[PDB]
């Protein structure tokens, strides 16, 4: 097996220490002269059998100036692969151990993307689990076009929780314990643990109090550990009624790509408004006390892999064209990158869309690039 | 039993017209809705299977709708690597027939490059007889590169450079553009009409004779077609080759730790953009010199076209062909063309950068190089 060790130097310089087993290139070098040998005319012997000794005087540095970038490059791949790591630029080999004989030895020095989630956007985008294809995207649209509404039940899994909560120690309210029209989607584990597991079964109009105890892991220092009291007022419990997906759903968009892609303007259309509301409401929940998880919106795989097909077009340009090496990277490795490019994209075309303005696709898509990338 | 069939429209316009076997696409409308009702269950039935009607009624339109359209593009690569086009721009697909039942029918309209050909340029440089290792083949064409050839007290023989002059003539009559002088004559490199060499070979310096030869029935000069004529040679000068040794120190500067590959490269380029100088001024003067076959030209490493063609796969992929497992098979001839083009064009550029010095974005020469190379 091959090793692998990574550093991480000043900025997004990565360096990869990559070590490969001598028998790759030996073995490889061999057969290639064996090749050579066969299949070449050398002046003074007939084709096939000629002094192996003088093959080698005469190609041996040179066929091994080739096995060797061969096995750098599906190394450094492998690597790369292997752990994870989407590289921003093209990698700068360095021989350390090229010995004949000797296990390879080769540094990969180059750029990654940048890991910083966008200021105010941290997380704010996910994808579903894993609805294999053009399937979870109506789902997506659906859901889109559910309208919350009150209804007389009561907090339970899936029904969202308008409520009002101010969190004291004893009988003392802390900074940040106290939030108006909260709304809490029993379900998405958005508190510390005890909060929600105490507002199901209460309806419209209830108000009661919640012993809950903050995790050790919690980030506020004064809380910690602390034991204490959400002072709870329920103001009212909504459904979420979601259209049908029947035939007339979807007959509103053309035929074929061109009406899958009608479809996505129009999810992306609605993830345009999701994501301004999603970033209100994150301003409005900050300082906000008892929160253990940032609210979020929900992209559709179909639209994360048309951002992952375009990371793939520039991983192979910046291995000049070679589009196979491009394929061989496993998904995972441009997801991050998507989502990023995904937000941007959304942010901008939320005004562009809003007032109107005509710029070219083309400019826009660079910026966003840019943007995304960082 | 799918069709698919090509038409020639107005100027660089082509449309595809394809039929799918209505089962090829009722079967993938199944295929995706038994993976849908066997991956999610929906409110009403359990984590398990569900109606037939249910799951079709739920994503029947629209999964089909999803499969027309992966498979108009599926197809349309695939017309394209069969017929050895090269779109110029994404199609424009068009439903001809899509109703349930029935077979997939549509058109794929589209431009295809317009079939560049560099003035003074053409056929001037070859790739090594196609139709290996990236350093062992471009050091075997550093070495040729370097040889020299010094005059010898030899005979003409194959391989020998034999510097000549000659004037060919019909019937007493010194026929017009078969006079020529100092024309190095390669022996071997059949360059001249089947006949020319086989006759001069054996003569040395010195020697003035005449000797005869006939025309092909399908040469391009109306008025010499087959009739015989003679050439009055007079073997000006012998010179022979001489190649560097192959060995461990003429590769050693570019050894992994030494420049490595772009050093090489770098050097064969360098190299390259002389030859194509020279090749350039001596396609002029050969011009009009009836009993020459084939132009002059000269030869580019296939590593060096591999470069050009990869960049141009990559290219083809953002242009159609969408992602890039579509352009990872499209076959190799149907960038050589323009990969050559784009070495030349790279060349003429090049000697005029190194030559005066300029500094300028490597992108920007890029892009210039593309352009002229494709003249879309």
């Amino acid at each position: 097996h091959m090793q692998v060790t990574v550093e991480t130097l000043e900025g997004l310089q990565r360096r990869l220490n990559i070590t490969v087993p001598a028998a790759n290139i030996e073995d490889a070098v061999a057969a290639e002269l064996r090749n050579i040998a066969k299949n070449r005319r050398f002046d003074g012997f007939r084709k096939g059998k000629v002094p192996m000794k003088m093959v080698a005087k005469m190609y041996g540095k040179a066929v091994r100036q080739d096995v060797l970038g061969e096995v750098m490059q599906r190394h450094f791949i492998e690597a790369i692969v292997k752990e994870k790591i989407n590289p921003a630029g093209a990698p700068t080999f360095a021989p350390v151990e090229i010995g004949e004989g000797k296990d390879l030895v080769f540094t990969a020095t180059f750029e990654v993307y940048p890991e910083v989630e966008l200021k105010g956007l941290e997380n704010i985008a996910v994808e579903k689990p894993a609805d294999a294809d053009v399937a979870e995207m109506l789902e997506t649209l659906r859901k889109q076009q559910a309208t919350w509404k009150e209804v007389d039940e009561a907090a339970e899994n899936g029904k969202r929780v308008s409520i009002d909560f101010v969190g004291s120690i004893d009988g003392v309210e802390f900074e940040g314990g106290k939030a108006e029209n909260f709304p809490l989607e029993m379900g998405a584990g958005r508190m510390i643990p005890g909060f929600e597991d105490g507002i199901v079964g209460k309806t419209k109009g209830m108000e009661f109090v919640i012993d809950v105890t903050f995790p050790e892991d919690y980030h506020a220092e004064n809380l910690k550990g602390k034991a204490a009291k959400f002072a709870i007022k329920v103001n009212k419990v909504e459904a979420r009624e979601l259209p049908e997906l029947n035939d007339e759903f979807v007959a509103r968009f053309g035929v074929a790509e061109g009406g899958v892609d009608a479809l996505k303007a129009e999810v992306r259309k609605n993830m345009e408004r999701e994501l301004k509301q999603a970033i209100k409401a994150r301003i409005k929940e900050q300082a906000i006390e008892g929160l253990v998880k940032e609210n979020e919106i929900q992209v559709p795989s179909a639209l994360i892999d048309q951002e992952i097909n375009v990371l793939r077009q520039q991983a192979a340009q910046r291995f000049g064209g070679n589009v196979e090496a491009a394929a061989q990277l496993p998904r995972e490795l441009f997801e991050e990158q998507a989502k990023r490019r995904v937000v941007v994209g959304l942010l901008l075309g939320e005004v562009i869309r809003t007032h109107e303005l005509k710029a070219d696709e083309e400019k826009v898509k660079a910026l966003i690039t840019e943007m995304a990338t960082a």
